């Protein structure tokens, strides 16, 4: 049977998916001190939505892409500098 | 295979002793549970809930899975809330961090 991943997410990981309000942004679950953001391509084909949302799904990785934050102004509200992961995720059942 | 990936993912259903899980607050039956995506209910013991820092509020703790023993409610009125004939799983549980 499949578990879920809670860091070193690789593709085919099954995820949670949570929301974070203080980044504004959909997260998988961790203990890692790296944020793993999900990409917002994939929240349609979770039933997640860009007033009130749901707080987490279920979902597959499929696509990960690191990134550094290199403005102060981003969308996922992180300091400067920041490295961190954009994840792309789909829905399992 | 020569080594294994360690200590990296959480068991969802079909719990064994030594899984790394979730545990949850269930307000419906008033008792922590193991996250799961399986219809059986796995309650935690009422001894685990000290050494975890949960008191008979918090939302949810990782855990490992101790102990397990599979039960059935013989009257309609009990501890979990579940109906006459339910059958689940009561289990022992130890904080986990890494």
């Amino acid at each position: 049977s499949e578990k879920i991943a809670i860091r070193d997410f690789q593709v085919g990981d099954l995820v949670l998916i949570i929301l974070d309000e203080r980044h504004d942004n959909y997260v998988l679950f961790t203990v890692s001190p790296t944020l793993y953001f999900l990409h917002s391509e994939s929240l349609p084909a979770l039933d997640l939505k860009p007033a009130s949302r749901r707080p987490w799904v279920l979902g597959k990785v499929m696509e990960k892409e690191y990134c550094q934050a290199k403005k102060a102004q981003n969308r996922f509200k992180v300091p400067l500098g920041t490295k961190f992961y954009r994840v792309k995720a789909v829905s399992w059942n």
